[PDB]
């Protein structure tokens, strides 16, 4: 029993982290097979960062200008290319610690683990959600760029996120491992606003199921409701609209707990209209939305 | 910027986790050099668990009754002993993935990372505190026993916790790696109560410093106070008494933020007497106490 914001074990990713230096700028890269992936803003000087022409900047750069260090050993760079906002550095050695892996572009509301790194060295691991507005609420300092988000399915690491920047609001913006930004963000030092950040309704409901499972049931009420009625209340509180896809994904938790999704929606409705009255759920004084239904099933069943 | 309940990267510990089976019971062990450490309740049948004589039970057991599997490879057991509540299984192979490590008995209020494991397989990592009452609020299912808590200092893993049981209240009790329980707990299936759980005052203050650093300053007030006045209010709210040792440990954060410890104590006082009035601090609707001053400095500076 108990419920924790739990990250994937980070070992398979720790073996993939390198330091990439171009000119004076150092950040993190991901060494998989004989390719090192890093943010392309590695090639920028703080004066380029305002309005960079990445094509023109990269033209000034040769294989040998890219210093790739794995722990204390240097990698030989035999090729470089830009794909969207990532640089791919062809090295002459396959990373011997390359896990089975995939590149996946995650959907907003989905969760992943972040291995925050500095100078190619792992410092810590936490669990994140892709906000509906395609930002993450991370913990990233200077040099953390190139730090990656991932999920693990048994032996396979699905890389979904590479850290590129902090917006002036202190939220975090980044790419998939094909270097396409999540959201409308560009890799340029300019004022960029994220949309309205909504609450991930299906995740909050999943967490309410986690709570009931773990003995926190005070918020269970005598009421039920309808998708349309629930979504009237979701609208008011900047919650994501609940669809039948969400209901379907909650079915395993519905089944285990014997609490119908729409009854739990009515619990959530009352919680939104009435607040928590100084009570807590799983040691939280607000509605948690960074657990997917999948995360609750995994944690509450014991998937390794 | 940003602040996250961040765990140590778990790779060095993932390489140490094994499956230990005695009779029908399987749990997790820690393979360091040529010794596998696991909870001694591995030798108990569910009928022994009520009033076990571990000495008499262990006498029935031979080296070959202890099945130690590392991933898919079996380890040969050449020696067994009981130290307090842990079994030490001498194997004939040094773990080649043994990190530089130490066994440390942590103090209540200190924090560590937990690699939750099932059948010697890592499932997830989260950050914990040793509660003042020597329990942890974990996420542990059947088979999670032998899962370890740790800190990392650059290349050295300090093992501080081995998971033994869940109390009927759903909090978690365990040992150091010399198998001495944290708190008054015994490895017997009987009703065991934890003391009053207090809030770790020095940690909450550390977190208030993390908040100011990260731009959440609304709770900063015009008031100051005294250790004795603050501790009158700590008493009322089941907060740990603040000593000059705590103040000293906060000095780096005091210095960076230019906010005197006793002024922050006055902020905290007002927060305890008045609550958060539906506001949040670092995305939290209550006072967080599972960050040490050391954790805030590490996270807010970028220690790898
Ligand atoms: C410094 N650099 C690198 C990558 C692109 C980018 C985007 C926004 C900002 S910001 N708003 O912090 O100055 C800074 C930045
Ligand atoms: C089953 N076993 C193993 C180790 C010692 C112990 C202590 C307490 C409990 S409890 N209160 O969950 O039944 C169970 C247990």
């Amino acid at each position: 029993s108990g419920f924790r914001k739990m990250a994937f074990p980070s070992g398979k990713v720790e073996g993939c982290m390198v330091q990439v230096t171009c000119g004076t700028t150092t950040l993190n890269g991901l060494w998989l097979d004989d390719v090192v992936y890093c943010p392309r803003h590695v090639i920028c000087t703080s004066e380029d960062m305002l309005n960079p022409n990445y094509e023109d900047l990269l033209i000034r750069k040769s294989n040998h200008n890219f210093l790739v260090q794995a722990g204390n050993v240097q990698l030989r760079v035999i090729g470089h290319s830009m794909q969207n906002c990532v640089l791919k550095l062809k090295v002459d050695t396959a990373n011997p610690k390359t896990p089975k892996y995939k590149f996946v572009r995650i959907q907003p509301g989905q969760t992943f683990s972040v291995l925050a790194c500095y100078n190619g060295s792992p410092s810590g691991v936490y669990q994140c959600a892709m906000r509906p507005n395609f930002t993450i609420k991370g913990s990233f300092l200077n040099g953390s760029c190139g730090s990656v988000g991932f999920n693990i399915d048994y032996d396979c690491v699905s890389f979904c996120y590479m850290h590129h920047m902090e917006l002036p609001t202190g939220v975090h913006a980044g790419t998939d491992l094909e270097g396409n930004f999540y959201g409308p963000f560009v890799d340029r030092q300019t004022a960029q606003a994220a949309g309205t950040d909504t609450t991930i309704t299906v995740n909050v409901l999943a967490w309410l199921y986690a709570a009931v499972i773990n003995g926190d049931r005070w918020f269970l009420n005598r009421f039920t409701t309808t998708l349309n009625d629930f979504n009237l209340v979701a609208m008011k509180y900047n919650y994501e609209p609940l669809t039948q896809d969400h209901v379907d994904i909650l079915g395993p938790l519905s089944a285990q707990t014997g609490i119908a999704v729409l009854d739990m929606c009515a619990s959530l409705k009352e919680l939104l209209q009435n607040g928590m009255n100084g009570r807590t759920i799983l040691g939280s004084a607000l509605l948690e939305d960074e657990f997917t239904p999948f995360d609750v099933v995994r944690q509450c069943s014991g998937v390794t």
